[PDB]
C-alpha cells in the first residue's frame, strides 16, 4: 500500500478544491500525507518555481505543456513508466497525451485543454456574422492586439506553414520564410485599413466601454467576459480567414494543463507522488476541477458530460482544440528567441514598418533567429 508525505504545487481559486479531490484521494491512500499548497508565482512560472530550488521544491506541481521540454531538458522531471503512459493515452484525447509527449516520452498528467475563441457582444454581431473574419469585422469592430505573438502567430499555420515541424521537435523545421509565410504577412497588412479591426493595448476595455463587438481570448477569462457582456456575452471559435484565395480556419495555439512529478524531491515519496499526480487528473477530478473552474477536461468520457456539454465556452474551446484548428506551443528552447521576434515580426506587417517587399526577406532571418543549435 503506498504511502508516504507529498507537497502539491497548484495555482490560484485551485487549492480549496483540490483538496476535496485530495479529500477522494486519501480514501485510497489515507497513508499519504497530502500539503496543497499554492506555487509560488503560478503554474506559468512552473519550470522557475522549481528549478530555483529543486530539493525543496514540491514532488507533484502543476504546469504547462509548453514548459515540459525545458524541465526535462533541465532534469527535473523523469519520463513516465510505459504503463502509467498507456493509461494517460487510454483516457485522454489524443492531442493531451501528445501535449504531455517531448521527443517520444510522456514528462506529465494532462487533465485540462485551452485555446483562444471569439467572445462578442451579440447585440452587435450575430451568430452567422462571427463565421468569417471579414464579414464579422465588416459588421462590428473587433478589438485586438498585433503586438501579441500569442494573438496571431497561429495565422502563419493558417497558412499552412509549420512550427518546428509537424511535431514541433525540428530545430530547423520551421518552413515560414516562403510564399505561404507571406500570404500570412499580406493577412497582418491588410487588417490596419480593416475599419472592423481595432489595435488596442487593452481588449477587454473596448469590450467593457462597447467600443468594440468582440474580442479574442480563452476560457480563464470567461466567467469575467460574461459579467462585462451579460445578456448579450456569446462565444464562438475563431472564424475561418481569407489566405491563398481560399477560406481556411484562423488558428490559435492550443494548451495542455497538467501535473507533473518532482524527480529532485524526496525518494521515498516518488512513488506516492506519482499516485497523487495520476489520480488529481482523473476522469473524476477534471469534472470537479470544471464544477469549480471551469476548465475542460482532456477525459474522453468526461467531455460528454451534459454539464460540458451545455457550455459554450466549452463548445468553442472543444471546437478548437480540434486538429486542424490549432496548433500545440512547441517546447523547444529556441522558443524564448521566437516570443522575442514574433510580435516584431507580425506587428511590422500590420503597421507596415515591413513592406511587401521584405517580406521574404525578413521571413528569412526569423527562422533564422529561431532555429539555432
Amino acid at each position: 500500500n503506498v504511502s508516504g508525505s507529498v507537497k502539491l504545487w497548484v495555482d490560484t481559486t485551485q487549492v480549496p478544491y483540490y483538496k476535496k479531490i485530495v479529500a477522494n484521494f486519501n480514501k485510497k491512500y489515507p497513508d499519504v500525507k497530502v500539503k496543497v499548497t499554492q506555487s509560488p508565482n503560478g503554474s506559468a512560472n512552473a519550470k522557475t518555481d522549481v528549478g530555483k530550488d529543486p530539493a525543496k521544491a514540491a514532488d507533484v506541481f502543476e504546469v504547462a505543456n509548453d514548459q515540459l521540454g525545458s524541465m526535462a531538458e533541465a532534469g527535473y522531471i523523469n519520463p513516465l513508466s510505459p504503463d502509467a503512459t498507456k493509461a494517460v493515452k487510454n483516457n485522454n484525447v489524443a492531442v493531451a497525451s501528445e501535449g504531455v509527449t517531448w521527443k517520444g516520452k510522456m514528462f506529465a498528467y494532462p487533465f485540462a485543454e485551452q485555446a483562444q475563441t471569439i467572445y462578442y457582444n451579440k447585440s452587435k454581431l450575430t451568430a452567422d456574422d462571427v463565421k468569417t473574419w471579414d464579414g464579422l469585422t465588416a459588421k462590428g469592430v473587433l478589438a485586438t492586439d498585433f503586438t501579441n505573438a500569442y494573438n496571431f502567430y497561429p495565422v502563419f499555420l493558417s497558412a499552412g506553414t509549420q512550427l518546428y515541424g509537424k511535431t514541433g521537435e525540428t530545430v530547423k523545421g520551421t518552413d515560414v520564410n516562403s510564399a505561404k509565410g507571406e500570404q500570412a504577412m499580406a493577412w497582418f497588412a491588410q487588417q490596419k485599413s480593416n475599419k472592423g479591426v481595432m489595435q488596442t493595448s487593452n481588449a477587454l476595455n473596448q469590450l467593457k466601454s462597447g467600443k468594440a463587438a468582440a474580442i479574442l481570448d480563452g476560457p480563464w477569462n470567461s466567467a469575467n467576459i460574461k459579467k462585462i457582456l451579460g445578456k448579450n456575452f456569446a462565444v464562438a471559435p475563431y472564424p475561418t480567414i481569407k489566405l491563398d484565395g481560399k477560406d481556411v480556419q484562423m488558428q490559435a495555439f492550443l494548451g495542455i494543463e497538467t501535473f507533473a512529478v518532482n524527480s529532485h524531491a524526496s525518494g521515498s515519496n516518488q512513488k506516492a507522488a506519482a499516485t497523487l499526480a495520476s489520480f488529481i487528473t482523473n476522469k473524476e477530478s477534471q469534472l470537479i476541477v470544471y464544477d469549480h473552474s471551469g476548465q475542460i477536461p482532456v477525459d474522453k468520457t468526461a467531455q460528454k458530460s451534459s454539464k460540458v456539454a451545455s457550455d459554450p465556452v466549452a463548445g468553442a474551446v472543444m471546437t478548437m482544440a480540434k486538429p486542424g484548428n490549432s496548433t500545440l506551443m512547441p517546447k523547444m528552447p529556441q522558443m524564448a528567441t521566437f516570443w522575442n521576434d514574433a510580435a516584431p515580426l507580425i506587428n511590422g506587417a500590420y503597421t507596415g514598418s515591413i513592406p511587401a517587399s521584405q517580406y521574404s526577406t525578413k521571413l528569412d532571418t526569423f527562422v533564422k533567429n529561431i532555429s539555432k543549435a
